[PDB]
């Protein structure tokens, strides 16, 4: 029961980002970014690339730090505290399309225009966007 | 062995920040900021205020998130991995002077001018400044 580090990735593709619905004890069915737990020894950029590859099959590059958010999940099966480091990234091959590589954790990935985001967003993401955060400018 | 979250605080005082030489198995004798481990359920701001109080006796306000750095310490007696969340702040009372509340962890605290910093900086802090990071503007 300590805070744990997650990296989440904004894959900027045109005016769109990649989101998919979680299959999870936490935030089930809400739209969230690809990402996951930072491994011991791993840089943010390597973790971003690796998690995105594991979850979506996509090859990304130009990983750049955006910000960090503190996410305490009060009403969870087990009390959870995650510190979320956000990374922006772009596709290596601009023609690539995601695949749902981990259907046990995600309903599927799709591109969503920044101006037409889906709902409900995973609540840390809703709160981050509600603050005015924009990965296309930040 | 997993990554652990720490909060470090830039206490801004005129043109100067608070630094002290570490007593520690990691970065011993290098100049570092006040800070410490984030506790479960705690916000970055609460942790910042608590750690500066525990370590320096100083009272800080106007905390603002700056950035996050990924600090892997493979050469440590026990390998360590800290994700370090930077917070800027200022003294409630600018005349208040630091006290070395944990002499077992620090040689002592002092104000150092941004333009004339001591050496050696704890290398996460030197890497951060080498990036062009400035806690007064940022
Ligand atoms: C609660 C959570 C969003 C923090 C960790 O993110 P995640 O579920 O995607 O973690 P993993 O991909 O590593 O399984
Ligand atoms: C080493 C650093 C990046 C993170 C740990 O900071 P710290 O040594 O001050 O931790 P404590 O205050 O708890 O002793
Ligand atoms: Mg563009
Ligand atoms: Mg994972
Ligand atoms: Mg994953
Ligand atoms: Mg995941
Ligand atoms: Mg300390
Ligand atoms: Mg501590
Ligand atoms: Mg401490």
């Amino acid at each position: 029961a300590i805070p744990r580090v997650a990296v989440v990735v904004f894959i900027l593709n045109g005016n769109s980002i990649l989101l998919g619905r979680r299959r999870s004890s936490i935030g089930n069915s809400t739209f969230a970014l690809p990402g996951g737990h930072l491994e011991f020894g791993e840089s943010f950029e390597e973790c971003a690339a690796r998690e995105v590859m594991e979850e979506t099959g996509l090859k990304i590059e130009k990983m750049k730090l955006l910000t960090v958010t503190n996410n305490v999940f009060k009403e969870a099966p087990t009390p959870s505290h995650y510190v979320s480091v956000s990374i922006r990234a772009v596709l290596v091959d601009p023609s690539q399309e995601p695949k749902n590589m981990e259907p046990e954790k995600c309903e599927g990935w799709d591109w969503y225009d920044w101006e037409n985001l889906p709902k409900p967003l995973f609540w840390p993401l809703e709160k981050l966007f509600g603050s005015g955060f924009n990965p296309f400018t930040h």
